[PDB]
C-alpha cells in the first residue's frame, strides 16, 4: 500500500526565461525526503540498469526528448540518489583499473565482489561467487532476468553465468577462450548453458542465435541448447503474442523469451555522428525504427509481464532490467540509437516505480554499470572526433560529441555516476558508495541470510 | 553532541580484491540519513563551487590523489546528493542552450534567473536581478566573496555586478563592451567598480591588475580604483601576513585581498596532455608548484579567515567560496593542474565543514558552475584529442583523455552534474534540480524577506 512518494514532477515549473521560471522545485523538500526513508524489508526489488547510461547520457536524452527542462517520469523521478564508482581491478596487479567493462562491473553489483575486466561471476582468481539471483532463489524467491540485449551478453549473463570470459556464449566459443568452463573439459559450462542451469522463473531477452548450437557433453549431448530448454520444462515464447499468451512462470514451468537473433531492434533510427558533422551537415531528427514491431516486446512490456509472474510468489522476487543499447549506440557513436534507449528504459522505470508504489515494499534502483563517451558540446564546436547536430523538443540545436577513440568504437568513461532508489533502505544508494555496495544493499533488503 | 552528521569515512573498507573489500559503507544507512534532515533555519551558508569540477573531475582528482577506492574527507563527505542542470538560454530567442559558460550558470545560482552566456546579473533582456548576497547583505548578514581566480572573473562577479558581458571588467572594458553599463554613460559601471560599491565584507582573491585602472566618472572620477578602494574605506591586503593580520571585517573597514595581479597561483604542475600522450609519452606524477609560495594565502586558509572575520556576525552569514583553476587547467588539458585544483577545493571543504558541523546551524553546498571536457579513459586508448598518463596513488597508471575541442582550450559540457550539502535544508539539492534552484534554497534557508 502507497506511503513512499515519487517524485511526480521536477521539470521546469514555468517560463525558463523568467525568475523561477527554470526551477525543478515548488517547496521545501525535508518532509518528502523523510517520508523516503524506510528500513523496513524489502519483499521485492527492481534493478534497472541503463548499459552506460551516465548522468552524460541521460542529461542528452532527456534535453532532446522532454527539453532540458524536461522531467523523465521513470528515471527522473527517484527521490533518493547518490554518485557510484566503478572501478574494476587489473587481472596480474589487483590494483584498480579505472575504466571497466560491462563484465567486471555486473559482477561487482551482483556478486559484490571486484573483479577484471571481461570476467563474469568470478573475481581476480578466477573463483566463482553466488549471484544476487542465485542467491535470491535459493532463498524461495522468485527471479526475474530481462533485457533488450542477446541474454548471452555480460550485464544479464552476469546474473547466471560464471565464465573466465564474457566472449564464451555459446559451447564452441567457451572451447575455444573459456577452456576451464567447457562442459567437455568438466567445466560448468558455456554462458548458454549455465543460464539454463540457473532455471530463473523469467528470462526476456534476445539471443536465439546461440541457442543452435549443441552441446559437446553431458545429459543433452548432440542436442541444440534449445532442443535441450525444451527437455528441461521450459516455456519458450519468441514473440509478443505468445509471450503475452503465458499465465505462469515458475521452477516447474521456466519462461525463456528469445525475441532476436541477436539484439533487440533499437527504437530509434538516425545517421552515425560524424567528423565536424555539427558544423558541415544539417540538424538530425530522431525517427521512430520501422523494425521495432508490434510483435516485438517493448523494454516496458517485458518489464509488465515479469512483474506480474513474479509477484505469484508470496515470498517475493529479484527483478534485473536491462536498457542495453543506449550503451550499444553510444558505442557506434549514434545519437538517436542512443537516446532512443534511454527513453526505452524510462518507460520501463515508470512500469516498475507504478507497481512498488502501489505494492510497498519494493526496492527500485536505477543506474548504469559505467560512464560513456558521449557528451553535450557547444552547437558551433570544431572537435577531432565524431559530432552531430540534433533537434530537440525545445526546438533549439544540441550537439552531441564523441572523442575518445579513433577506432570505430567509442569507449567507455571512468567517471563515477548517478545511482537512484526508491522504496525500502534506498538511502544506501544515497551519497558516495561503490558499485559493489549495491550488491550488499541488495542482500540486506531482501534480508538474505 | 553535533546531531547532523558528517560522512566520516566511505573509502573501499578492506582488501579491495576480496569479497566486500571495496565497499564504502558499514552498515544500513537509513538512520544517519534521518539525522541529516532539518528544515530549521539555517544561520550561516557557505557555497563552495568547483569551476568545471562535474564528477569527471572529482573522479579523476580522487583516483589520482586518494586511490579509486579513496575518499575525499572534504568533497566525498558532504551526505546529501544530487544531480543538477545547468543549460543557460539563448539571448534572442529564449530556448535553452545547452552548455553554459560560467557566466550564465554563476547568475543562475546567485539570482534564480536563468540568462544568455557571458551574462552577469541579469537575464535576456539584460535587466538587473538582485544576487543572494547582496540579499544577505540588505538583510543585515554578513558577506563573503572568495576565490582563487582574478575577481573580476565570472563566479565571484556574479555575486556583485551586473553587466551585459562577462569581459567588462574595467572602465576601458566596459566602455567599449558594456556601453549601456559604462559609467560615464549613465549605467553602474563595470564589474570592479560595481564590486567596490557592493562592498561585502570579505572579499579575497587575485585580479590586482583591474584596480590600476582610473575611474572615467563619478565622485571618484581620475583616481585608481584601487585608489577608490582605500579612499572608500576598503582594507587592502596583499598576502598571507598581511591578511593573517586582520582582526575584523566590516562595513565600516571591508577587507579586499588581491593576492595576485591575475589569477592565483595553481598548486601543482604537470605537462600538457598530448597527442597520444599516453602512448607515446612516459606516465606523470605531478609536482608541486614551486612558486604558489607561503606568502600566499591557500583557498583553505582564505577560507578558515573569513569564517572567522564573518561568524563574528550573530546575524549569520554567507559565505562563497570558488576553486577558480579546476576549471582554467581543465581548459589548458592539463591533469596536474586539474587534479591539483581539485585537491586544493577538498581542503577548503573540510575547513567549511568542521565550522558547520560545530556551529551546526551552517547550510554547506558542494558543487560545479558545469561541467568539463577531461575523461579518464583506458590506458591503451587511442583518441584523437590530447591525452595523458598518470601514476595514481594506487601505484597503477590512469589515463585522461580531453577531445571536445580542436582549439587552444577545451570547452564545457551541458551533462548535469553533482550537487551535495550538508546542514540545515539539504535535502534541496538531493534528487534531480535546476542550478536556479539552488539560489531558492539558499535564500529560503536563510530566510532572506
Ligand atoms: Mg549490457
Ligand atoms: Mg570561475
Ligand atoms: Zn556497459
Ligand atoms: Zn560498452
Ligand atoms: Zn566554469
Ligand atoms: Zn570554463
Amino acid at each position: 500500500t502507497p506511503e513512499m512518494p515519487v517524485l511526480e514532477n521536477r521539470a521546469a515549473q514555468g517560463d525558463i526565461t523568467a525568475p523561477g521560471g527554470a526551477r525543478r522545485l515548488t517547496g521545501d523538500q525535508t518532509a518528502a525526503l523523510r517520508d523516503s526513508l524506510s528500513d523496513k524489508p524489502a519483499k521485492n526489488i527492481i534493478l534497472l540498469i541503463g548499459d552506460g547510461m551516465g548522468d552524460s547520457e541521460i542529461t542528452a536524452a532527456r534535453n532532446y526528448a522532454e527539453g532540458a527542462g524536461g522531467f523523465f517520469k521513470g528515471i527522473d523521478a527517484l527521490p533518493l540518489t547518490g554518485q557510484y564508482t566503478h572501478y574494476a581491478l587489473n587481472k596480474k596487479t589487483g590494483k584498480p583499473d579505472y575504466v571497466t567493462d560491462t563484465a567486471a562491473s555486473a559482477t561487482a553489483w551482483s556478486t559484490g565482489v571486484k573483479t577484471y575486466n571481461g570476467a563474469l561471476g568470478v573475481d581476480i582468481h578466477e573463483k566463482d561467487h553466488p549471484t544476487i539471483l542465485e542467491m535470491a532463489k535459493a532463498a524461495g524467491l522468485a527471479t526475474g532476468n530481462v533485457s533488450t540485449a542477446e541474454l548471452q551478453d555480460a550485464t544479464p549473463a552476469a546474473l547466471v553465468a560464471h565464465v573466465t570470459s564474457r566472449k564464451c556464449y555459446g559451447p564452441s566459443a567457451t572451447s575455444e577462450k573459456c577452456p576451464g568452463n567447457a562442459l567437455e573439459k568438466g567445466g560448468k559450462g558455456s554462458i548458454t548453458e549455465q543460464l539454463l542451469n540457473a532455471r530463473a522463473d523469467v528470462t526476456l531477452g534476445g539471443g536465439a542465435k546461440t541457442f543452435a548450437e549443441t552441446a559437446t557433453a553431458g545429459e543433452w549431448q548432440g542436442k541444440t541448447l534449445r532442443e535441450q530448454a525444451q527437455a528441461r520444462g521450459y516455456q519458450l515464447v519468441s514473440d509478443a503474442a505468445s509471450l503475452n499468451s503465458v499465465t505462469e512462470a515458475n521452477q516447474q514451468k521456466p519462461l525463456l523469451g528469445l525475441f532476436a537473433d541477436g539484439n533487440m531492434p533499437v527504437r530509434w533510427l538516425g545517421p552515425k555522428a560524424t567528423y565536424h558533422g555539427n558544423i558541415d551537415k544539417p540538424a538530425v531528427t530522431c525517427t521512430p525504427n520501422p523494425q521495432r514491431n508490434d510483435s516485438v516486446p517493448t523494454l516496458a512490456q517485458m518489464t509488465d509481464k515479469a512483474i506480474e509472474l513474479l509477484s505469484k510468489n508470496e515470498k517475493g522476487f529479484f527483478l534485473q532490467v536491462e536498457g542495453a543499447s543506449i550503451d550499444k549506440q553510444d558505442h557506434a557513436a549514434n545519437p538517436c540509437g542512443q537516446i532512443g534507449e534511454t527513453v526505452d528504459l524510462d518507460e520501463a522505470v515508470q512500469r516498475a516505480l507504478e507497481f512498488a508504489k502501489k505494492e510497498g515494499n519494493t526496492l527500485v534502483i536505477v543506474t548504469a554499470d559505467h560512464a560513456h563517451a558521449s557528451q553535450i558540446v557547444a552547437p558551433d564546436t570544431k572537435a577531432p572526433g565524431l559530432t552531430q547536430a540534433l533537434n530537440t523538443k525545445d526546438g533549439a540545436v544540441m550537439v552531441m560529441s564523441y572523442g575518445n577513440s579513433e577506432e570505430d568504437s567509442q569507449e567507455h568513461t571512468g567517471s563515477q555516476l548517478r545511482i537512484a532508489a526508491y522504496g525500502p533502505h534506498a538511502a544506501n544508494v544515497v551519497g558516495l558508495t561503490d558499485q559493489t555496495d549495491l550488491f550488499y544493499t541488495m542482500k540486506a533488503a531482501l534480508g538474505l541470510k
